[PDB]
């Protein structure tokens, strides 16, 4: 699955850099995908901060067996709705928000697994749409400014 490896690399690096605050095959897209993500994902976290605040709170993340359980509550929400790049970035954006919180409570070791949960669901349930959109090229294309 190349579409998956690439999605995991992107979402993973975004999540890791967002939490750490420090930067870390299908090259000439991934770099633009990550670039677009930083821009719009940051916007989404900013303009939607109080809703993110409240959700993180509703979630109550205290430890490792809180992230695992997460997938339940997460598939529930990304899966209810229409497919568009706007709901995908909010999916990944909140993921970034959770990652920020994890490094706060010493559970940075659960960031990569978190990025996996997110990636598994994004490409497991909308893989065909992604293929249709030409993957991350569609993403970058959609958000040009
Ligand atoms: O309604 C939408 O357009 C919408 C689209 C996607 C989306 C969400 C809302 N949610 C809910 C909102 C309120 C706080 C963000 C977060 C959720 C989610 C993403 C990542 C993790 Cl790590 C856990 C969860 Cl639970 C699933 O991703």
């Amino acid at each position: 699955d190349e579409l998956y490896r690439q999605s995991l690399e992107i979402i993973s690096r975004y999540l890791r850099e967002q939490a750490t605050g420090a930067k870390d095959r299908s090259g000439a897209t991934s770099r633009k995908a990550l670039e677009t993500l930083r821009r719009v994902g940051d916007g989404v976290q900013r303009n939607h901060e109080t809703a993110f605040q409240g959700m993180l709170r509703k979630l109550d993340i205290k430890n490792e067996d809180d992230v695992k359980s997460l997938s339940r509550v997460m598939i529930h929400v990304f899966s209810d709705g229409v497919t568009n790049w706007g709901r995908i970035v909010t999916l990944i954006s909140f993921g970034a928000f959770v990652a920020k919180h994890l490094k706060t409570i010493n559970q940075e070791s659960c960031i990569e697994p978190l990025a996996e949960s997110i990636t598994d669901v994004l490409v497991r349930t909308k893989r065909d749409w992604l293929v249709k959109q030409r993957g991350w090229d569609g993403f970058v294309e959609f958000f040009h400014v």
